[PDB]
DNA sequence: CCCGAAGTCCG
DNA sequence: CGGACTTTCGGG
């Protein structure tokens, strides 16, 4: 069965404008985990626009397909260009979709597409469906996978006044013992974000809570300006 | 335009 | 460790 003829288009327009100067150093910015074709996203997100005008976005009984096919191709742009797409098919996007979501989540992975995922499209669905976050948190925290630990940390990231804090901070218990970069940011990452929303329960937590150096100092860069350094 | 959010380099 | 800096991107 031949790739769908929307991705082929994109295939081939992308490929037209590749950037091979460009791409070594793109390339080397995520420790050379992908190929890149050197398309930044500005152009990118043009050439999208420009297949998108001539093609039309494909109807939604085959917005999954082509999700997969683009995840599939080896350059870094086309999984970019694969969330652009998922953000025009976001109304028809809910519940049902987590573990697509998921599978997203573990394949190609890195810090790039895990972000772009996490916060915003599950993020949204655990909003209006608290109920099923303990149908995936805890498996995704007992998992070897870093990045489904790192979805535990973030999907709540801009929750604010919405957060559920008791939640967060259980999350964060599991995983500060963890030697992971990409866990220790992270956690500092989501305290940081919620200390703009409620700065006196992080402070508070990360003053009698055992953190990753790492994660603490991240979590009060901001912060430490308004309850000062003690000498 | 502005500010706030991985990577290298060096002490 | 972790500060000083890098370029790119999201959002205002
Ligand atoms: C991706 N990226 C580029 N430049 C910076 N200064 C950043 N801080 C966090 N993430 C960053």
């Amino acid at each position: 069965v031949p790739m769908h003829p929307f991705v082929k288009a994109l295939q081939e327009h992308f490929t037209a404008h590749q950037n091979p100067e460009k791409a070594e150093p793109m390339a080397r910015y995520m420790k050379n985990h992908f190929l890149f074709l050197g398309i930044q996203t500005p152009e990118r997100r043009q050439l999208l626009k420009d297949i998108i005008q001539i093609h039309t976005l494909p109807d939604q009984k085959d917005f999954q397909i082509i999700i997969r096919e683009l995840w599939d191709l080896p350059e870094r742009e086309f999984q970019a260009a694969a969330l652009d797409i998922m953000q025009k098919y976001k109304k028809h996007i809910n519940e049902t979709h987590i573990p697509f979501l998921e599978e997203l989540i573990v394949t190609k992975s890195w810090w790039d597409s895990v972000d772009s995922i996490v916060p915003t499209f599950l993020g949204d669905i655990f909003l209006k469906h608290p109920e099923l976050i303990s149908a995936y948190i805890p498996k995704w925290i007992a998992s070897d996978n870093i990045w489904l630990q790192r979805a535990a940390i973030l999907f709540q990231l801009k929750y604010k006044q919405k957060m559920d804090e008791e939640l967060l901070f259980w999350i964060i218990g599991q995983l500060h013992s963890s030697k992971e970069f990409f866990i220790q940011k992270a956690i500092g990452w989501v305290l940081r974000e919620y200390a703009k929303t409620n700065p006196d329960v992080v402070w508070e937590y990360v003053q009698n809570n055992e953190l990753a150096p790492l994660s603490k100092r991240e979590a009060i860069k901001h912060i430490k300006q308004n309850y000062g350094i003690n000498n």
